[PDB]
Formats: C-alpha cells, sequence, structure tokens
C-alpha cells in the first residue's frame, strides 16, 4: 500500500492513483515574487469559538485530531471562499530533521512541519460528497519553525504516547484550535489537491504567510510516532510529506503586498 518509504513513496503513487500526474496537484513552491496581489480577496473569517474536538487517531501516515462536524460549530468563511466550510480534522506533516518537513515551500525554503486544518463545503452535505467537487474542500496551511514552544500545542504533544501505533485512538475533547493560529491571517491561495491518496483536485488551498514557532522538544515527540501497527517492526513516522508538484496553468494569489 502507499506510504513514504523507498518502495511505496510519493514517486510511486501514480501507479495506483494516476491523478498524481494531474493538472492541479499539491503541494507547490510559492514563488513570492510571481504571486499576484489581488485586492479583491477578502479577509479570512475563522470562527472556532464553538469547536468540539472528539478524538485523536494514528491512521498510519499521520495523526488526526477530529472534530464534530454535524453542525456549523467551527467554520471558515471569507477569503477566496464562497459559502461556509466546516472543520472536520487537522493533522501535520513533519521531517526527520528540522530542515525539512513542510509540504509547501516558500521561495524553495522548507519548514520543519506543516499544519493542515481541513474544512468541507456545507453545500455538499457531507465530507465524502465534498471531495468529488472542485470547490469541495478548504485547507488552511500553517508552517512550523523550530524556536520557542507553542503552549497551545502541548496538549496534543502529551497525548501522542497513547496513539504511538497505527489504528490507535484516544478521546480528545475540549481542545481549542485557536491556540494554533499565528498573529496575522495574511495568506496565499491557489487551487490544488489533497496531498495524500486519493489526491483529488477538490481543494482551495489557503496558506498563511506567518509561521508559528514550536520548540525542538515538541517536534521531537512527533518523530517518536510509528507508521506500523502494534506488534509489527517499528518504522518511525517521519518525513510524511509530499514533494512540491509542478504549478502548471495555475496562479498563486496573495492577500497582501
Ligand atoms: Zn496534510
Amino acid at each position: 500500500h502507499w506510504g513514504y518509504g523507498k518502495h511505496n513513496g510519493p514517486e510511486h503513487w501514480h501507479k495506483d492513483f494516476p491523478i498524481a500526474k494531474g493538472e492541479r496537484q499539491s503541494p507547490v513552491d510559492i514563488d513570492t515574487h510571481t504571486a499576484k496581489y489581488d485586492p479583491s480577496l477578502k479577509p479570512l473569517s475563522v470562527s472556532y469559538d464553538q469547536a468540539t474536538s472528539l478524538r485523536i487517531l494514528n491512521n498510519g501516515h499521520a495523526f488526526n485530531v477530529e472534530f464534530d462536524d454535524s453542525q456549523d460549530k467551527a467554520v471558515l468563511k471569507g477569503g477566496p471562499l464562497d459559502g461556509t466550510y466546516r472543520l472536520i480534522q487537522f493533522h501535520f506533516h513533519w521531517g526527520s530533521l528540522d530542515g525539512q518537513g513542510s509540504e509547501h515551500t516558500v521561495d524553495k525554503k522548507k519548514y520543519a512541519a506543516e499544519l493542515h486544518l481541513v474544512h468541507w463545503n456545507t453545500k455538499y452535505g457531507d465530507f465524502g460528497k465534498a471531495v468529488q467537487q472542485p470547490d469541495g474542500l478548504a485547507v488552511l496551511g500553517i508552517f512550523l519553525k523550530v524556536g520557542s514552544a507553542k503552549p497551545g500545542l502541548q496538549k496534543v504533544v502529551d497525548v501522542l504516547d497513547s496513539i504511538k501505533t497505527k489504528g490507535k485512538s484516544a478521546d480528545f475533547t475540549n481542545f481549542d484550535p485557536r491556540g494554533l493560529l499565528p498573529e496575522s491571517l495574511d495568506y496565499w491561495t491557489y487551487p490544488g489537491s489533497l496531498t495524500t491518496p486519493p489526491l483529488l483536485e477538490c481543494v482551495t488551498w489557503i496558506v498563511l504567510k506567518e509561521p508559528i514557532s514550536v520548540s525542538s522538544e515538541q517536534v521531537l515527540k512527533f518523530r517518536k510516532l510509528n507508521f506500523n501497527g502494534e506488534g509489527e517492526p517499528e518504522e518511525l513516522m517521519v518525513d510524511n510529506w509530499r514533494p512540491a508538484q509542478p504549478l502548471k496553468n495555475r496562479q498563486i494569489k496573495a492577500s497582501f503586498k
């Protein structure tokens, strides 16, 4: 099955998922000097005050914090979006070393990790219908650099020992995702895809310019997770990131100048 090793990694995915070579694949390198400032873009509206987290789960390629998405509780609006997008989960991509780990890059610069908050368009009724549509998903991407600790991340870091192996899940209630956001909400946006199989081209990417800082100790704990299931040989969950894909016929827009 697909993964991030030498024999099943991203360079192999096209054999099972031929859209891997499609026209709007993600991630991409953000060239800050060719991105177009678009003054018609609106500020992002992030309404997470009523967010209800439920569970944290190791799915064999990352860990997902899942939210109750049966009502408009935690929603993303504005920016380049039409309509209302509900938060369903967030997860991260990270490296084996501090110098790599993000999926998107900025002027070819790699960050130590990348946070993805995944939202789906309410007009489509459920997540599974949203993935089939070109405007079905909105993913907020936030870079992580190593520096000072992020206090609002620590609750996540402390529970990772209970979900070390694939298929492990733990109750994870009352987590506030507002603790993960940077000060500024300036962003780049472009139309893209999921960055894991099935790689569907259903995503409006919204990548924040300002990274958040996490401590060396916090990212170290990410790297103690396991791709494998319990009772299988240990393969550390590191470098679960897809390399940048060709931009092709797309334009990256910026909310700022
Ligand atoms: Zn992701």
